[PDB]
């Protein structure tokens, strides 16, 4: 059956969540958290971004019963229906993605329990501007007949030309349990048939069980291996409060204490640097929480939105993203087996990341090594995962040492893609400088960046490209009254509603930006003095570059003081 849309790294997909307001659906309003509307939130996406974002409602703490959603979700059907575009006249339904599953769909979870696939097959068929379901989050409830739901939302689905989409982290081996693992085979045999209705995302939602490295590892392997149409990540700043960190850089753990505070706290280019891990391994769709700092509130721009996820995604479809072909060409060993039985996360802590408990990579030189479930056929090294290489760290880096060649310098991520370098500073929540060496040719380019800063530097005909990505409000603000940990988590609770209250009054206007920091980029091999061109980059963030040329030691050192995204091209 046709496709509904095309999801690829020529056609990517950025999910764009409306959270349903239960309080208001009790009241016979129909609302979401955060002021956002259907229309004015469609309206407000820039108009070169509209042909890659798909609305996505999520019905969050609608009443938890029969009809709620249904109620809720048709309501919202027929407002993306009718959709008139004025400027032209004309009616443009816009596009909608449902949430149908969540939370095991415990009645005492979700109203998302009550929507029947009966009712799911009628809104396909009455909507043809619903392109795909939704599941999310079940790790942690991991009902009794998931698999079989699951398969029946992937047929229902390629019945229509809709997509599956499952956002799903490996936590209690959830992944290989998909697929069969212990015994439960029914959306095993439904994506043999129907994968290319399937999208795969990770959820990083659960950052405290380290299984980032793992579940990533799990989404490019089974989208190498015609398991899944294409992959992705739901990137989730809620990640900061499953670690217990407060204010930036500061010493203790608070644990699961202020939520709301929390959530709001993780740096802006640090989803970047977490988005990065998706683009520079295929992956195509990308989706985030918490909402309201992510995308913003009353149908405006967050920030985090504007400088960063915009920008990123805006690189991503001019420059789309390595090919199955192409990937599938760069990987040297690929895993067959269960990381639950290998320490999932610990799997990988050593050798490209730095701890347990991270989204972010240390080097890029094995980018990530892809694997699938111990249960599916294999179906390049194909390694048991039991197999001696594997047996330790130390294994794990000889046997990839031998296969993947080092080809940087530095205690710093960077990873290549043809003419250019993706370079980030991994550290979480310590104020560490790093520094690294790349080659092109040839030119020899060294850079230092302090934490949350990644950079894409490209050889041109005439010089070097450069987008630099560093932006990170001051969020101290937050976290006043509170000179440690313990104060910290006897704050007085921000709350849901107060969190939202921040963003309007104090983020969306008012902002505390950050203060400018330095970047270093030192080329070597130069004959004469580069100069700069078509120099942009956030409003009233950055001072002009300043250059220093050692003639003698063909050698020219550029100082950036910055904090925002930021480009430009030297020419020499
Ligand atoms: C109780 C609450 O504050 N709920 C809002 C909040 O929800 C997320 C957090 O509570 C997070 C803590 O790490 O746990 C996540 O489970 C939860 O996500 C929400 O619930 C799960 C089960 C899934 O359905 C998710 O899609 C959903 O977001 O923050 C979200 C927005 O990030 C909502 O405001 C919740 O109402």
């Amino acid at each position: 059956v046709d496709k509904r849309r095309e999801i690829n790294n020529e056609h990517p997909l950025l999910m764009m969540p409306l959270y349903a307001n239960g309080e208001e659906f009790n009241q016979g309003k129909y609302t979401f958290w955060g002021g956002d509307t259907l229309t004015g939130k469609w309206e407000n996406i820039p108009d070169d971004l509209k042909p890659y974002t798909v609305i996505q409602l999520h019905p969050d703490d609608l009443p938890k019963r029969d009809g709620a959603a249904r109620d809720f979700y048709e309501h919202m059907l027929e407002e993306a229906a009718k959709y008139v575009n004025p400027k032209t006249g004309k009616n443009e339904p816009i596009p909608v993605i449902l949430t149908v599953y969540t939370a095991g769909n415990m009645p005492y979870y979700t109203s998302a329990h009550w929507l029947s696939t009966s009712w799911i097959d009628k809104m396909y068929q009455k909507y043809p501007n619903l392109h795909g379901i939704f599941s999310t989050e079940n790790y942690w409830i991991w009902a009794n007949d998931i698999e079989n739901k699951a398969a029946d939302y992937l047929k229902v689905s390629a019945k229509n030309g809709g997509y599956f989409i499952w956002a799903e982290q490996n936590n209690g081996s959830a992944i290989e349990k998909a697929f069969g693992k212990n015994g439960k085979i029914a959306f095993q045999k439904s994506v043999d048939k129907y994968w290319k209705n399937l999208i795969f995302m990770f959820k990083n939602t659960p950052a405290a069980e380290g299984n980032d490295s793992t579940t990533e590892s799990y989404m490019k392997g089974l989208w190498l291996s015609n398991h899944t149409y294409q992959w992705g990540g739901l990137m989730d700043t809620w990640k900061w409060y499953e670690t217990g960190k407060w204010k930036l850089f500061a010493s203790g753990n608070i644990g699961k204490s202020q939520g709301d505070r929390q959530w709001l706290t993780e740096p802006e280019s640090m989803l970047g640097e977490e988005a990065l891990g998706v683009y520079l391994n295929g992956g195509v769709v990308y989706n985030f929480e918490h909402p309201a700092y992510t995308y913003g509130v009353n149908n405006k721009e967050s920030l985090l939105f504007s400088e960063v996820i915009k920008e990123f995604f805006r690189y991503v479809i001019a420059h789309p993203a390595p090919s199955k072909e192409k990937v599938l060409e760069d990987t040297k060993v690929f895993i067959h087996g269960d990381y639950s039985n290998k320490g999932n996360g610990k799997f990988f802590v050593n050798v490209n990341t730095d701890r347990e408990q991270t989204p972010l990579y240390m080097t890029g030189r094995y980018n990530v090594i892809p694997a699938i479930p111990g249960v599916l056929k294999t179906d390049i090294q194909i390694k048991e995962i039991t197999s001696p290489e594997f047996s330790s760290t130390q294994a794990r880096k000889e046997y990839l040492n031998k296969l993947y060649p080092m080809n940087y310098e530095g205690d710093i991520f960077a990873q290549k893609l043809d003419n250019r370098w993706f370079v980030y500073n991994y550290k979480v929540n310590e104020n560490v400088k790093q520094t690294g060496k790349l080659k092109f040719n040839s030119l020899e380019m060294n850079v230092e960046f302090e934490p949350h800063t990644y950079g894409i530097f490209e050889r041109i005909s005439n010089g070097l490209k450069v987008n630099l990505n560093n932006f990170r409000t001051n969020k101290d603000s937050l976290w006043s009254n509170a000179q440690d940990a313990n104060q910290a988590k006897k704050l007085p609770q921000l709350t849901k509603k107060g969190a939202i209250k921040w963003i309007e009054e104090h983020y969306i206007k008012d902002t505390q930006f950050g203060e400018k920091r330095v970047t270093k980029i030192v080329l070597r091999g130069i004959d004469k003095l580069p100069t700069i061109h078509s120099l942009s980059g956030t409003n009233n963030s950055y001072d002009q570059p300043s250059l220093n040329f050692d003639q003698k030691n063909h050698m020219v050192t550029i100082t950036i003081n910055s904090n925002g995204n930021l480009e430009f091209e030297l020419h020499f």
